[PDB]
């Protein structure tokens, strides 16, 4: 007589919290997408292992045209679990299937688990200053998509840090570069010359976030847009203005040039 | 030779991850700090239990002042891990300590766990909308805080959401309610007459996240400035202009007003 949203984390099947796995443990059913971001380190197996449980993966059709069809059906009547990469409900369109069980009768609950959203804590950049945030989406045919610049040009007016989630065609197993993010980022400040993403722009790479040894990096474009950052996924950071503090973790810990140190206030 | 951070999640003893856990269990040594916020559903004995380790509890003093003396010296000869509430590095002062450790010859790695700042994203607003975020200080003294006013000012503007932290005097275990900062906020309104919260203003609590029952409000600040929202932690947070679906989901699951639908989209 419920539907439980559990999120899987940020890596590996182990990204789980304790408290959604002894859920998942219990139900009668479950199920999981894994199409709205990746999880580098584990395999469906895997995970099915440690839930004791076969888990019936679904499509985002399944999910966004099927979802009261597929799942809910077996939650008026069973315990049933969708289990999503990180958070459930962070930059995903989920929210809304908590609607489409209310209208179903079945109770919702969620559980959550860590999120790239504030993952990127470990990138020594303040939370805090983080402002809107972005998708660097791939182009397609003669469509070319940009707003994701504007989000940067905005925050960083502001002094505002801008996160840049990267695309990801799942059933392609086609995942967006931080290299091939700022490839596209140069192009579209060709078009608009604002000044905000050129080859002399600080950014910040995180990529595995969640695993023991993920690669977090800050440099120049110039100097990090044709580096090795590893298996994706992979995040892009804008820094706004930093921080002295910020600009120290930057350099100590994500090998940035020594010269950031010497912040213009 | 290493130091592991550890996030314990947002509520009780089980919002660890598998991953926390069975890493924190197989240290030597573990420590952890209650200052930075609490773990609001659960105590140190339950979280003991649950690691089946001695926990040792660190002040502010004694990690801000001596983390290389009495966490680092451990860490050189013996795995120690370092358990914190939420996520590791979201708190703006741990990344220092990751240099410290650095310096001390330490290697530290990072184990996640699920952050309010991500967790919001279970009020039904889109976690890119988030804008720059901030603390409401109780005032005291003659010294009046209102920086995180501005704040909202800025963000709302651009049509941005404010995810506003509420005051926690984690020594004395005492905790801001959402209707404390309604009621301050007002204050500050009447003194900066910015027309940026007044009882006009559309918001959202979200306590004790994490919970399996979470209280999820929204509605205008003359009707829920004297709501009850249950137990501690509150999370207050001020909308920027919504999206449809959010204002459809803050309706069917945060019991908003019908009226949101029209006025605040
Ligand atoms: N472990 C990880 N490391 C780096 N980027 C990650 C990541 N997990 C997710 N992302 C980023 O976020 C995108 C998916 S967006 C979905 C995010 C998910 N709900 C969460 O809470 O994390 C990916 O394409 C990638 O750019």
């Amino acid at each position: 007589m419920v539907l439980y949203f559990i999120g899987l984390g940020l890596y590996d099947e182990r990204d789980i919290t304790v408290k959604g796995l002894e859920i998942a443990k219990r139900c009668d059913y479950v199920f999981a997408e894994f199409y709205t971001s990746l999880m580098a380190g584990t395999t469906l197996g895997r995970i099915q292992k440690l839930i004791g449980k076969e888990i019936r993966v679904l499509s985002r059709e399944d999910v966004e045209l099927n979802f009261e069809n597929i799942v809910l059906p077996l939650a008026k009547e069973n315990d049933v679990a969708f289990l999503t990469p990180g958070d459930p409900l962070v930059a995903t369109t989920h929210a809304e299937l908590r609607i489409r069980a209310k209208r179903a009768g079945v109770e919702s609950y969620v559980i959550h688990a860590p999120s790239i959203y504030s993952a990127v804590g470990i990138t020594g950049l303040h939370i805090y200053k983080f402002g809107k945030s972005a998708t660097v989406a791939y182009p397609e045919g003669n469509w070319f998509p940009t707003s994701y610049y504007d989000v940067i040009k905005e925050n960083a007016e502001r002094g505002l840090h801008t996160l840049l989630f990267l695309d990801i065609k799942a059933e392609k197993r086609m995942y967006m570069t931080a290299n091939e993010a700022m490839e596209l980022l140069l192009k579209v400040e060709d078009m608009k010359k604002g000044g905000v993403f050129t080859d002399d722009t600080l950014v910040v790479v995180l990529a595995r976030a969640g695993s023991l040894n993920p690669t977090i990096r800050a440099g120049y474009v110039k100097d990090l847009i044709r580096e090795d950052f590893g298996d994706p996924p992979h995040i892009l950071i804008v820094p706004g203005k930093l921080h002295i503090v910020e600009a120290e973790y930057l350099v100590e810990i994500a090998g940035a040039p020594r010269e950031i140190l010497r912040v213009n206030v």
